[PDB]
């Protein structure tokens, strides 16, 4: 039993709903939230710009110490770093952005980090401003995590969309 509340179940393993990932972090306290990040750690809009927005910037100023230590992410990839006021951890993961023209099958290497934490609170790898279609992104998650992954969809029409399309 976990703190998760309002979710539909999709399969054995992961689940939806309709929220801000933010406001849902603040008040599960995940072990792990993941991000929506790029390889630099750059958190400037979409999920990442309102996560790192949520840390008061903490998520950035972290994120370019990582950077500064360890180089860029590879697309497909991820790294753990503080969940500041959000979350235990953040799992920084890129999935790829569509609009830089990167490799889409990067997709399913992108949600295989998952695998490695047994519970998340998650948004849909490349979807929003990273160009991909979310209901593909949806069947990729399904199809990759096995582990227990709850999804946050911010916008109201595009989860009633991912629901009633779900095969
Ligand atoms: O950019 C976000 N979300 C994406 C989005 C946005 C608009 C249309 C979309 O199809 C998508 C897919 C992504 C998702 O839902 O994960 C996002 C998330 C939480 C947020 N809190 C405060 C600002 C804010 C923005």
């Amino acid at each position: 039993v976990n703190s998760f509340s309002g979710y539909l179940k999709l399969t054995d393993n992961v689940y939806i709903k309709n929220a801000d990932i933010v406001e849902e972090a603040k008040k599960v306290k995940p072990t792990v939230v993941v991000n929506a990040a790029n390889v630099y750690l750059k958190h400037g809009g979409g999920v990442a710009g309102a996560l790192n927005k949520a840390t008061n910037n903490a998520m950035q100023v972290e994120s370019d110490d990582y950077i500064a230590t360890n180089g860029p992410l590879k697309v497909g990839g991820s790294c753990v770093l503080s969940g500041h006021n959000l979350a235990k951890h953040c799992l920084h993961v890129v999935g790829p952005n569509v609009n830089k023209g990167e490799d889409i099958q990067l997709l399913k290497s992108a949600y295989e980090n998952f695998n490695q934490h047994e519970v998340l609170l998650a948004p849909l790898l490349s979807a929003g401003i990273f160009g991909a279609d979310p209901i593909h992104s949806l069947r990729v998650c399904v199809d990759t995590v096995r582990t227990n992954v709850y999804l946050a969809v911010f916008d109201k029409n595009l989860y009633d969309k991912l629901v009633s399309s779900f095969l």
